[PDB]
């Protein structure tokens, strides 16, 4: 049962030198599991999901096609930051569709796409408020990728509880937030994600559908990796779904271990729910 | 003349809120210009040139083909760092040639490729020593990309004077360091660079050959961008060449201005040498 699954996860965590938050919520059925859920975990890129929700809601409500294009200045494409968009368009100064920018920001975790979209939607506060008004408490959106890059502690201002995340994922998956077509688009984009293949997906059967968004910090001079995260919705063999969010925070472990913590926890949940 | 060109550059710098180092050295002819050259400027990615020299020298001396392959672990491909290699191979755990890795590291400034190559060649000290033994003083190579990312000041341990850079570029261009074939390869790789198209290249005639390597820091909480750099060898219309290195350091200016400082300085030099 759920209590025994929870105990297994807690036992697994006993020798990991990290603070690990876990939440799970069934979509169709009533399953719920939380571990270490009352802490505030740094989100890193996982908040590009929240951002995409706010952007697609604005495009919906204002009747703006996702095929309309922003002018992306070269200055919008900062160097020495993770950015597949910048490598694809190294001169910048070009027109890119909201669709193209959202796909890169979500599926490929583009840091420059993220900030382009924050500027479009009206800033971090707009997104913070948007999420809060969906009725999901315990999420804080305060800093852009550029801002996070300026100073180590700024990432902690973009925080969440793990149960907030899965509450939000469930509202999403049930298409309670967006238009049908914007929902379909963001869901496809989340399944198309290419980052974190050894996180939630890592130990699940080949071809399992995992609609997800990763997040990753750097490491400080004390050996601490603030955030190694993955959040998403997984399709079970009988077509039902569960939302899961894992935050491996403030870790002294190497990256292979941090990813494996996510993969193993997810595999434990999968095995329980398929049984 | 050179003195008047120097005075023009110094006048140009008077209203820029940055500390800007410049050096120029003719390759075939005896031209020399230095501005603010006695400071120690953070290199950032420009030291991937030095790294490539050390790597290609090792491959030469040990008789290892550039087509031989390293196993690149997924852990070698860190997240949330600039890395076209990681976006191309998001699962990692694959065999990649030295050639492929060097091209990505130099032409596309890959941060993970850089560290893969530092590990191959035997670490930062090996590269530091290699450069020092070419007879070029005033270069310090101390920290990998991973190390720089851990703490703001670590980038300053990877420092250079601008005149050291052009001395090294000239030894290179005259094929005094490597085998003919490794020289040809690295030169092609430097012309193929796609980063910094609005730096040294920015205001030169379309199609000008510029074999170069950029470097870029992030910005801190005080608004300072430690490094915005570009170094290379430029072909004049009569087929002769000059080496140039520009380091825009500790800048309070926005990125468009920092890039423009490089472009304008280079254009001033170009205009003088073509006349
Ligand atoms: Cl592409
Ligand atoms: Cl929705
Ligand atoms: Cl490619
Ligand atoms: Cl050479
Ligand atoms: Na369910
Ligand atoms: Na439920
Ligand atoms: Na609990
Ligand atoms: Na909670
Ligand atoms: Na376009
Ligand atoms: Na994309
Ligand atoms: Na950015
Ligand atoms: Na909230
Ligand atoms: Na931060
Ligand atoms: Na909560
Ligand atoms: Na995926
Ligand atoms: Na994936
Ligand atoms: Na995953
Ligand atoms: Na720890
Ligand atoms: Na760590
Ligand atoms: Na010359
Ligand atoms: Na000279
Ligand atoms: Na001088
Ligand atoms: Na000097
Ligand atoms: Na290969
Ligand atoms: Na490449
Ligand atoms: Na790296
Ligand atoms: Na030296
Ligand atoms: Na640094
Ligand atoms: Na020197
Ligand atoms: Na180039
Ligand atoms: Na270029
Ligand atoms: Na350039
Ligand atoms: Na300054
Ligand atoms: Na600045």
């Amino acid at each position: 049962g759920t209590d025994s699954l929870k105990n297994s996860i807690e036992k697994y965590l006993k020798d990991k030198k990290a603070k690990v938050g876990v939440a799970v919520l069934g979509i169709e059925d009533n399953f719920k599991l939380n571990v270490n859920e009352k802490h505030h975990y740094p989100m890193q890129s996982t908040y590009k999901f929240h951002l995409a929700l706010a952007v697609l809601d604005k495009l919906d409500k204002e009747n703006i096609s996702v095929d309309k294009k922003l002018f992306v200045k070269k200055s919008d494409l900062q160097p020495n930051t993770w950015s597949p968009l910048k490598d694809k368009y190294p001169n910048g100064n070009l027109e890119l569709s909201f669709s193209e920018i959202i796909k890169s920001t979500v599926s490929h975790s583009d840091n420059n796409g993220c900030d382009i979209l924050f500027r479009f939607v009206g800033g971090t506060n707009k997104v913070h408020n948007f999420i809060s008004k969906l009725g999901v408490k315990n999420i804080s959106i305060k800093a852009t990728e550029e801002e996070m890059h300026k100073a180590w502690n700024v990432q902690y201002t973009n925080w969440t509880t793990p149960d907030a995340t899965v509450q939000l994922l469930k509202k999403f998956y049930k298409n309670e937030i967006l238009s049908k077509n914007s929902y379909d688009f963001l869901l496809n984009t989340m399944i198309e994600t290419t980052t974190g293949p050894k996180r939630l997906k890592g130990l699940l059967p080949d071809g399992t559908v995992v609609a997800h968004k990763t997040g990753s910090s750097d490491t400080n001079n004390k050996g601490i990796t603030a955030a190694t995260n993955d959040i998403g919705i997984i399709t079970l063999p009988n077509g039902k779904h569960f939302a899961i969010a894992v935050y491996v925070s403030d870790s002294s472990e190497k990256s292979d271990v941090n990813e494996k913590i996510i993969a193993e926890i997810c595999k434990s949940v999968w095995d329980y729910l398929v049984k």
